[PDB]
């Protein structure tokens, strides 16, 4: 099942954390967490600060590198080096209501494509990807030649974007407190 | 084939037994059985009455349980929890009618998700459903919270309804020895 | 696992079954079929009388043929006819102490031959085997020529006997009434 | 690759053969033995009658029964009793315009189904059909209850039409001498 | 690989721990999980103390029970019905020099076997066992029936044990604070 | 994942090449190549001139034959003759806008057929094509038999055009060096 | 099974055949074909005269060549080249006592090399052996380069010879007529 | 097979190459990629001096790092980061005869271990190793930590040596100039 074959991956932030912010109760980064471990057998966390915060929840963390590459691409790299499995999904920690059939849909979607990324409808979030490792070598290169666009570097590996129009309000991202607000229950 | 890969399972009834009335000559739940039996190998009854009656078929009987939980979902985690298959197709005992493509359809229209129930056209019938095991920790967590409802729990484990709209009068349930004579032949 | 990949067959009788005598208070087929439960998930019975005393315990009864033909090579066929399964561990009702290991060791011991028996260190019984469906039409064409040996065939398909030697007594028959005496705890 | 997978049938008449006649030069049933090769490594004729011109090609032939069953099933369920691949497809003798993607487009429009046949646009060609053999035993059930009709029992082993409809005369059917004067070049 | 299909599993203790207590520095527990995620990729504690202890190093903590059953068997099937992997390889917290072939060795000598355990060429150790989930119904009936033994439970599933008599004092428990300074480096 | 299953296959020209000419200041040749080795691991090149220039770039090149067949079908024979997997890319050296997704959509439109090839919306592109080893014996008999047309041989041998239609001016085929003129950057 | 993954080869003779010497009433090169065909579904004759005899029997007729190479290496590269799976079995027309465990054992004892050959206890049988396909780049070579003997290029290739000691007289080879009189029963 | 799923990688050097020099006319380092070739398909060098004379031979070059590791793990970890095979089989420069059955070995003998290396009889040679990706995570953290023993790190990594006292000579390495000179035909 899928759900022992990729591993699930919040990008907490590499070099707080807006993410530990609590909505309802629970950290933003802790809903993108428990959404992951609800369809993923093993999940990690990709931080560079608070690791004992993201640590003390259950959860491996992965700190950044090698290099100090920028962005998430740098992070997305960091795990690939660090873990293990063939398939990984990625989500970063402020994107709370992520959907149930998230790691379904994206690869059922992916047409034998090695990456592929959620568009909500309105825009793409490239962050929120389910990744084959075989593309590790392709984003080592890219950092290298010292490239930091991820839609571009998705592109290049012959990625696509999945729709999730239908599932409302599930890529919401909260950017700030005041966002925040508006989604308090 | 799916026919040695997913176990068929019949709903008889958690803690008389309405499936036990005859319809053209065979009970209601027999009918169910042998519609799963003409497409699946292996095919038991979760039955906590007349049990009996159900094994003198030649069908194995599971109980439920550990702990006395309510409802369909109850019978469901008791038979992963007893059984050792990836795959089970759940159906309950009075629908007579179901499609010799149950299993077949189900599982094309899985769409990678680890469970899918059925919608014929009208409503679902989320007790007719082909689940994953990798579901079984998910469904305890749920039942010892005190949940109940079985579509909420499908949805959560990132399932979804597949239409069966063209498979006419299929999905019939006979709810009463009164429906029942509307369907004698 | 093998569990649910191998198809357990109990081989009570071709055209009273002195199976249906109690060893310990249960039946000396149904510590056969018992002992394959313990190891398989789907396991039924090949009988030609007493139909419904084996189904009564929740197994699916196969009868012989299409052909009458003679002994437990005509049995297995029968099997193979009428279930879908690539692996059948076949074991006669009267060898009650069969090991729990049976199915495993008969599998490791295959060296990629369609069909293996055991072997006791005194004896071969040819009818504790695990057979591959390939050998279906070598079968039949077999038993169509008139043959019945079940050691040669098991030989001319390409097996070989594996050594239980060290499963001490686990491969007793119980031929009669008297020797069942014996063994009465 | 399918190739290696499917075995293919010419279905060449149970108990002269108009299979015989030749069309533009060679036999009508071996323009269908063709097409069958060049998409199949492994192809073999069901016939009963004129065994030797049929073997005189390559070509290994099965002959029927055990039962002396009636109809194109009858072969079909001969030829599953005597040779050991997962997946067969069945072609009667006279469409030898049967197209080089007849395999790929039955195998990926089964929708997880056991077996498939062709639809032409105008009418179904239940004995053109991939089929798995799982539904051996179900066959054999049919067959022994008496029943002959094709595609009630295709449906009734959860199958469906495939449709073809954009392959033009792909499937003729040359009925007699007189439709195959239509047809010779 | 091996890494990435067999869920690793300290088991901690049902209803302090002496698994607390530091070895060199790092407490006897934190040695067996350290062994436990050089092999494999997911690692889990089975705890019902300390839960906040074992979950701060990065671990998800699986909590008994269903029912309240005794001793090892009891958290190993607490595991299996709360995790989703085929394959678990169990160890107490008491073992801390476990060997880094500990999952390839008892994989390798599994002879298809359900599980397998540790012998250290002078006793057995039955949990430290390689168990595949198919016997999960198996250990459910086994406890329900108030049986507690590890070994008898583990030889009734088919399994046996895996000399290891070559990996010098890799399976020395450390029994007491006494025994600890024996090993104090 | 296709990047180590399928084997890229730049064609360069079997018995100057103009695919030696520069674009944006790397050779035709090399735009495909580097291409192919973004989604793949294992890239050659079929050359029958120049072969220390492409070898230069760390490409092992396969040249022709066995026979002094003619075209295209020739260099892709060759190409399965001399190498061992399933699974070929081939493209020409003229096309240096080949798509990052070529691999991945021409494989997830293959419905299951054993060679597919380019349609750019405006035609077909026969040589930029993903071909099963399965159809070297159908290539060899084809060629032998003194047949060179390529789309024909792909039609026989069950393949279908995938449509490219908006992957804009991927496929655009510099034919001389005045075409190279209106690309150049 | 192997019975349906590996495709038999009786090496008949490259440019009478002495395979055609009756023994007890049968054709020396059928007894061969005999054995493979009770063992694998696929079996084909490499043949360069009397093709009309070989095909006779139901038995597809592979044709040397391309070149012209000499000896059995040319025959087992012909067949490669004009067949579709990955393994074959090749066995030459004068060694009729052929075990009915040829494959398996050839199979198991393979120690995941290439190629492997029978070694009777007194010499090497290197054309009775079990082939992949990935050596056909290797075997083109090798006879491209004007190299004959069998058994160093099956060591070449990574090979080795598996030990039939056991299997009595069943490697005796029929050298001439007078042989076969020490034979006939 | 192995040929299709092992990555060769010839160890030439990290930060002149003694693997130049010419052994019967052939220089070191392509003795031993000209052996990887024969067993296997996808074949790279790592090197960090004369890229251009690897490369030349039609062989693609890894170069080292990301961050200036020590000795040849660096070089495995290098590879590992730059190329998508689960499996690699790495060899220094300098080991001319190394056997056709390299991989076959190693891989047969490895008893489920994630890394094996060769014992010639007399002493390991560690950087001749078949190594699953597996262990790209405990690499990187072994060279993060300034360890630098390969033995010690595959032993930790759970792996062991594999016996190739039988193969004569093969493991021989040319330390000088010298030594060459005892080998030169
Ligand atoms: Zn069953
Ligand atoms: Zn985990
Ligand atoms: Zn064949
Ligand atoms: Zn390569």
């Amino acid at each position: 099942n899928l759900m022992t074959t990729i591993t699930g991956v919040v990008l907490a932030g590499g070099k707080v954390d807006k993410g530990l912010l609590e909505l309802n109760g629970k950290p933003l980064w802790q809903h993108v967490a428990d959404a992951l471990m609800t369809q993923l057998s093993h999940v990690v966390v990709n931080a560079n600060r608070h690791q004992e915060i993201y640590q003390a929840s259950g959860l491996k963390v992965i700190e950044d590198s090698l290099a100090d590459y920028p962005g998430p691409l740098a992070g997305m790299l960091s795990v690939m080096q660090q873990e293990a499995g063939e398939w990984f999904l990625f989500c970063p920690c402020d994107t709370p209501y992520i959907p149930p059939d998230l790691a379904a849909r994206l690869n059922h979607q992916r047409k034998d494509a090695p990456v592929v990324w959620v568009h909500d409808g309105e825009r793409d979030h490239p962050t929120i990807a389910l990744v084959n490792r075989a593309i590790e070598p392709l984003l080592l290169e890219y950092l290298q030649a010292g490239e930091r666009r991820v839609m571009v570097f998705m592109r290049l590996a012959g990625g696509h974007a999945v729709d999730f129009s239908d599932h409302k309000d599930a890529f919401v991202n909260v950017n700030t407190p005041e966002e925040l607000a508006r989604w308090q229950e």
